[PDB]
């Protein structure tokens, strides 16, 4: 164990360095269900303002009942990849309902959106082709691109001038197919990508468009279809990826959605789909339930946006600087990494659970609390959180 | 457009090669007797449902209770607000079951493998792989900047050669990576020989035990238990989606330093949803159930032994040893395809594999044994296989 001990010592020193930078990630143990007021292992009840539980569906009674029913009817697991003996009728039903929900022809299910992105680019593009990425894209997009042999281009976040430049450079380089790839929502900023301008440029230069809409599906756009609906470009986004693990229920599951040809080819060749278990029947059944629950009413979306508007009003009037527009992610900009860490700790002492981010996750000097709104927050819970944030900021001499 | 035309032509080319994958629509639970959309009921001999847990009432009850106590989803990655007490409980129980210090959960073993190598190894290091390793291992290695060496399947001579080559190239850390079971052959990896070579050359060892956890070794802990090298395998990955229940979920298990570093840096763990509480709760139950009774494992190995006896005695050639995967070796791809078609006509659902999945001239039916098969069901399937083999003039 002299070589193995050298290896473990190396890792332990890396861990110690992470702790020294103030960047060590600790897990808070929740003993309750995911919801607005969670219980943690200390015994305290705290208001959760850092979940992707945007419509409060993670503990919604309709989903729990549909998950149980799905287990009674379709069992606990498939124990197979889809093409061997892992496909049930409900997998196809879910894929059809997602396709219509999103305004696309077909949908392919994965056990995560991480895998949907990882399994996309290498399957549809090769060295003859080009991928043009927004510089701020999500890590699963980055890793999918890394498996792909296509030429890679990057444009600065949300910068349509650099996107046009890179489209020209891609044309000049001889690209057969060109794919522009963007997150639909930049999740550290709460900024929705500029889909109209991207679609104009793709149409001008003959490029395909792909949007990862994980942080938008369920509540962006009138019917909650996503940012392509929000920006009225539904038929101009060629490929959409997304997750069931955020607003759409919160368990797990991801998908790719698009033209029948692309989806059929992914079923034939996408490696995560070929080599990983089919999605669990309880999750498939609950997600079918979700899509119906979301077409029944726009009530949950309405509560989400009322909360978001109220939060911006009260927090900005108290003197906080808030990032982004038109999304449930509303970061409190604090600049200094130690200040952000202290703010989160003081918020916890007042019963509010938030998470802070700093470099390298966000730029140096632009540290922030990534507050996330949720339809699960009652107006009183939301006002209690805002009250606590104001008290913390006054205690810390950040606001007057 | 040109792109959609190109894609459609690739599809057509695949259909023309006879390589197109079709999905059979199952309308029942996963079990020995499944119903397909045609309305037929068929005996399923191609699932990874090795202990019949995929529809076991205890898992369904534990999953429902897990939803009542811990909800439907976490809607968060683990480090933000995705960690429940039951996630930590499952990791501790897996750790004790596998004989390792700590365990980190992923939503699939596909992601556990993808999230492993680049997190612990870089260009100064080397990875030495068995040539037959699973695709998620290959894809995890592709994200890793370490030097790559490959040895032919199960070949300890080429492994020693590649260890020497890795030493010669100046490798700082060296990781030998193998599937625990080569899943087209039903062959258990030669862990004793690997560990000897790793000790001799100063290498770490990693085993993907996805096709073994739950039923290999005395407690079902895996191939490291089967080969009595539990403390000599440094890193173990595995899945909950095969013998351990069949829903989804994967994990990496090993020394506390490595697992902690994975929690800090493994990209699928940082950027993908925490595992759904129903699956965590059911898996906690599975780990108790499998130590409470060895009946399911016993039924599995009884079926396996009976299948090998009746099928060898009828004249079939069968691959592997000591595993639930018992391939019928048929050599010729058209013969294997016809065999699967004829078996289906008699109510048995099997899958055949041929090149590029297995070598040319070594096409096979990948029959998978299961505790879910009753003795009567297994005998009906064996009867059908023998009738098919006689109809096809493969056996007398
Ligand atoms: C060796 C090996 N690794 C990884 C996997 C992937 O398992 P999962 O379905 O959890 O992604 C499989 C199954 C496998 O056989």
């Amino acid at each position: 164990n002299i070589m193995s001990s050298a290896f473990y010592q190396q890792i332990q020193q890396q861990i110690e360095e992470v702790k020294a930078e103030g960047l060590y990630k600790s897990e808070r143990i929740i003993t309750s269900q995911q919801q607005a007021a969670v219980k943690i292992a200390s015994g305290e009840e705290v208001l959760n303002f850092c979940a992707n539980n945007y419509l409060g569906l993670a503990n919604h009674p309709a989903l729990i009942e549909a998950g149980k029913a799905g287990m009674d009817e379709h069992g606990f697991g498939m124990a197979s990849v889809r093409f061997i003996c892992g496909t049930q009728d409900i997998h196809k039903e879910l894929e059809q309902k997602l396709s219509t929900f999103l305004g696309k022809e077909d949908t392919i299910l994965y056990t995560s959106c991480f895998d949907a992105n990882a399994g996309l680019f290498e399957t549809i593009l090769d060295k003859e082709d080009a991928i043009i990425s927004d510089a701020l894209n999500h890590a699963s997009i980055i890793d999918g691109v890394r498996l792909c042999k296509a030429m890679r281009f990057r444009y600065s976040n949300n910068n349509m001038t650099e996107l046009e430049e890179q489209l020209i450079a891609a044309k000049d380089a001889g690209a057969r197919n060109i794919l522009i790839v963007t997150d639909g929502v930049f999740s550290m900023d709460g900024v929705v990508a500029n889909l109209p301008a991207i679609c104009d440029l793709a149409e001008k230069y003959g490029a395909l468009t792909m949007v990862d809409d994980s942080h938008a599906v369920g509540f962006m756009g009138k019917t909650g279809a996503g940012t392509h609906e929000y920006h009225d470009v539904v038929d101009r986004i060629d490929i959409i990826t997304g997750t069931l693990g955020k607003a759409m229920g919160g368990a797990s599951g991801g998908y790719t959605s698009g033209k029948k040809e692309v989806i059929e080819w992914l079923r034939q060749r996408s490696r995560p789909y070929l080599f990983s278990n089919s999605v669990a029947p309880a999750i498939v059944s609950a997600s079918i339930r979700v899509l119906d629950l979301l077409q029944e009413s726009g009530d949950l979306r309405d509560r989400l946006w009322e909360n978001a508007t109220h939060f911006r009003t009260r927090m900005s009037e108290a003197g906080f600087t808030l990032a982004g527009a038109d999304h449930a992610i509303i970061p409190i900009m604090l600049g200094d990494a130690k200040v952000a860490a202290e703010f989160a700790e003081r918020a916890l002492e007042k019963g509010i659970y938030v998470i802070g981010f700093s470099f390298p996750v966000v730029p140096k000097g632009q540290a922030r609390i990534r507050t996330q709104m949720s339809a699960a927050h009652s107006r009183e819970q939301l006002d209690k959180a805002i009250d606590a944030f104001i008290e913390v900021g006054r205690d810390m001499e950040i606001i007057k």
